């Protein structure tokens, strides 16, 4: 509960590795405070929001349907995919994969979702065309995870993400109804409840999208407020370290509980 960028800065102590940390303020853009905002770090999941604003740009641009049924096989399946791996018969529309990819980061989701737009180098240049030339995907799930220092790839930077985020959640990029859906489907995350969650208040929004790799990495974007609307964008990544699952929650909650307090 010490000060955010003080909290912040001691949780990469703790933990080894970087940290990296930034609140905007949604309305303007403001940067209020960040740390290493600049420094690279591998996405993880986390760019699964960012896939499904493509997926969103092609339904407004009259090239996708959210309502559009794709089927699969068994052979299709990677690691962590919950979702998917239960609907071998029957299959899954591109909203429902979405809706998988972003609340219970759904990996066979997400190579499905990056099918339908050119992969990983289709994705890179639909943020590079909205103005983010720092972000960028080269790989699919679940080799993107890999998280080797000093590769560039599937990385990102806390204000490069934070900026994008904004765009794609309150921008003129997307439709309001696209922008509205992308948001509706972070709200209704289901697996980051010991992140920023776990340090909510009653009355509060969040709309959020994790991500995690096995060793040294885990992160989170995040648009919150109070008052059942969102007002700031928080995002965090941490990599680099040999910290444990339950040590990287443990810290990206404090954090929460430091950014929650001194709102
Ligand atoms: B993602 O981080 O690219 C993917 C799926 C995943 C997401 C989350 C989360 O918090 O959103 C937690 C765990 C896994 N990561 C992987 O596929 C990665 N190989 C992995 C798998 C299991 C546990 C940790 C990392
Ligand atoms: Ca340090």
């Amino acid at each position: 509960h010490p000060e955010t960028l003080v909290k912040v800065k001691d949780a990469e102590d703790q933990l080894g590795g970087r940290v990296g940390y930034i609140e905007l303020d949604l309305a303007s853009g403001k940067i209020l405070e960040s740390f290493r905002p600049e420094e690279r770090f591998p996405m993880m999941s986390t760019f699964k929001v960012l896939l499904c604003g493509a997926v969103l740009s092609r339904v407004d641009a009259g090239q996708e349907q959210l309502g559009r049924r794709i089927h699969y096989s068994q052979n299709d399946l990677v690691e962590y995919s919950p979702v998917t791996e239960k609907h071998l018969t029957d299959g899954m529309t591109v909203g429902e994969l979405c809706s998988a990819a972003i609340t219970m980061s759904d990996n066979t989701a997400a190579n499905l979702l990056l099918t339908t737009i050119g992969g990983p180098k289709e994705l890179t240049a639909f943020l590079h065309n909205m103005g983010d030339h720092v972000t960028r995907l080269d790989r699919w799930e679940p080799e993107l995870n890999e998280a080797i220092p000093n590769d560039e790839r599937d990385t990102t930077t806390p204000v490069a993400m934070a900026t994008t985020l904004r765009k794609l959640l309150t921008g003129e990029l997307l439709t309001a109804a696209s922008r509205q859906q992308l948001i509706d489907w972070m709200e209704a995350d289901k697996v980051a409840g010991p992140l920023l969650r776990s340090a909510l208040p009653a009355g509060w929004f969040i709309a959020d999208k994790s991500g995690a790799s096995e060793r040294g990495s885990r992160g989170i974007i995040a648009a919150l407020g109070p008052d059942g609307k969102p007002s700031r964008i928080v995002v965090i990544y941490m990599t680099g370290s040999q910290a444990t699952m339950d040590e990287r929650n443990r810290q990206i909650a404090e954090i929460g509980a430091s950014l929650i307090k001194h709102w």
